[PDB]
């Protein structure tokens, strides 16, 4: 299953992920990709903050859903 | 002779067939009133998938058989 992840960059990333990956897995292959660390990654789905030990499933996020990712900068 | 092909949300097509027809030739009747290209397509009967290059008679489908469309979600 591929989802997409609108970047810090404003470009689009595609992610090979399961339905029941965890968003820390999702923030893994984030980092892999943008090297951007987990503790500093923010994934919001259709607006919504998403929460590391929740699953995609949990929050209905299915093939071809776009994720956004923000900085949390914690200063 | 006449069989029903029923889609996920229990819609009914009407289809005009041969007991020799192939399922490809079963694919291609579904995709002149339908719009759904073949590649698209799996076809059911009884709990089992249709293959390509078999026919209608293979399976035992006769007149007033019906068959369950189930799409390829398109890529993924
Ligand atoms: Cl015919
Ligand atoms: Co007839
Ligand atoms: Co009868
Ligand atoms: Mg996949």
């Amino acid at each position: 299953m591929q989802i997409f992840v609108k970047t810090l960059t404003g470009k689009t990333i595609t992610l090979e992920v399961e339905p029941s990956d965890t968003i820390e897995n999702v923030k893994a292959k984030i980092q892999d990709k943008e090297g951007i660390p987990p503790d500093q990654q923010r994934l919001i789905f259709a607006g919504k903050q998403l929460e590391d030990g929740r699953t995609l499933s949990d929050y209905n996020i299915q093939k071809e859903s776009t994720l956004h990712l923000v900085l949390r900068l914690r200063g």
